[PDB]
C-alpha cells in the first residue's frame, strides 16, 4: 502493498501534494496512475522509466524519491517543484528576455550532457516537461521520464516518441531517428521563450503536418532583435537533417551557452 509513508495534504491536478511522515519538510508530488489505464506496452515503458530514474541524480532533474503500487495503482513519488512549470512561466510574461532565455538554456544543457554522457535520451523536452524550483531566480529541473530510452550514438529508433510541436521532423519524415532528435525539441524550447510560441504553431493539426514534412529552411522572425551568437544557436539547433545539426559537442560548448565556464 500500500502507499506508505506520506499524508497527502491538495490536489494539484492524478497529482497530490504530500509530506513524509519522517520529516514534515520534504514535500512531494505524487502522481497515481489506474493500471486499468496501461498497456502490455505501458507496462513495460514505466518498468524502462523508473530503472532510468532510480539511478540519476542531478540538481537539474526532478528526483524520484520513492516508486510504490497497490492493487489499484501505481504511485510516482517525486521531489515538489513550488515554481509550477516554464509553460507557464513563459505564458504569463509572454516572451522572455535574452538574458534570462540564457541563463534557463545553460541550466538545460547541464541536465542534457549528464543524461547524454550515460546514453539516456529524454525524447520528450518541452517546456511542460521543465519544472521550477521557485516563482523568482528558479532552479529548471527535467520532468516526465515516459519515453526516455537507453540511446548511444550506434542505436536508430522507429517508433514515435515525444510531443508533436517538439519532435524533430526526421521522426515523421524518414520514419527511423537517432539521439540528436533531442537538440531540434532544444532548439523549439529556445525559440518558445524567445518569441512566445513553437516554430509551427498552427490553426489546424493538418497545418502543422505540412509544415513538420517542408523542406523549407526556418525564418527567425526579425524582432525581437537577438545577439549574433543567440541566432547562429538558434539556427544550427533547427535544421530539418540531423546529419546537419549542430553536435551535442558543439552545442555544450557554444560560445552562447559554454557549459565549462
Ligand atoms: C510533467 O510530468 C509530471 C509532473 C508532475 N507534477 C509535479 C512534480 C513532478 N514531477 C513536482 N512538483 C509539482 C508541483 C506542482 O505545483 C506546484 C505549485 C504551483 N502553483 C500552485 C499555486 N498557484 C496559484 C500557482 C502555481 C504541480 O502542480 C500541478 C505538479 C508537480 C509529476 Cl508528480 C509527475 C510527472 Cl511525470
Ligand atoms: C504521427 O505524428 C504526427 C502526425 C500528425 N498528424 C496529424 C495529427 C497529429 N498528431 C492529428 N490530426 C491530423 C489530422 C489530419 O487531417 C485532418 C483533415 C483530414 N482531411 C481533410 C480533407 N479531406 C478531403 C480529407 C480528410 C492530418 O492530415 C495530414 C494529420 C493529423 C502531426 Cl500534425 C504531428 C505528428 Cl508528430
Amino acid at each position: 502493498p500500500r502507499l506508505d509513508g506520506f499524508i497527502l495534504t491538495e490536489r494539484l491536478g492524478t497529482v497530490y501534494k504530500a509530506y513524509a511522515k519522517k520529516d514534515t519538510r520534504e514535500v512531494v508530488a505524487i502522481k497515481c496512475v489506474a493500471k486499468k489505464s496501461l498497456n502490455k506496452a505501458s507496462v513495460e515503458n514505466l518498468l524502462t522509466e523508473i530503472e532510468i530514474l532510480k539511478g540519476i541524480r542531478h540538481p537539474h532533474i526532478v528526483q524520484l524519491k520513492d516508486f510504490q503500487w497497490d492493487s489499484d495503482n501505481i504511485y510516482l513519488i517525486m521531489e515538489f517543484c513550488a515554481g509550477g512549470d516554464l509553460s507557464r512561466f513563459i505564458h504569463t510574461r509572454r516572451i522572455l528576455p535574452e538574458k534570462v532565455a540564457r541563463v534557463f538554456m545553460q541550466q538545460l544543457a547541464s541536465a542534457l550532457q549528464f543524461l547524454h554522457e550515460r546514453n539516456i535520451s529524454h525524447l520528450d523536452l518541452k517546456p511542460q516537461n521543465i519544472l521550477l524550483s521557485s516563482l523568482e531566480k528558479p532552479h529548471l529541473k527535467l520532468a516526465d521520464f515516459g519515453f526516455a530510452q537507453h540511446m548511444s550514438p550506434w542505436d536508430e529508433k522507429h517508433v514515435l516518441r515525444g510531443s508533436p510541436l517538439y519532435m524533430a521532423p526526421e521522426m515523421v519524415c524518414q520514419r527511423q531517428y537517432d539521439a540528436r532528435v533531442d537538440l531540434w525539441s532544444m532548439g523549439v524550447i529556445l525559440y518558445e521563450a524567445l518569441f512566445g510560441q513553437p516554430p509551427f504553431a498552427s490553426r489546424s493539426f493538418s497545418e502543422l503536418e505540412e509544415k513538420i514534412r517542408s523542406n523549407r529552411v526556418i525564418e527567425l522572425p526579425l524582432r525581437p532583435l537577438l545577439s549574433r551568437d543567440c541566432r547562429d544557436l538558434l539556427q544550427r539547433l533547427l535544421e530539418r537533417d540531423p546529419s546537419r545539426r549542430i553536435s551535442f559537442q558543439d552545442f555544450f560548448a557554444h560560445p552562447w551557452v559554454d557549459l565549462e565556464h
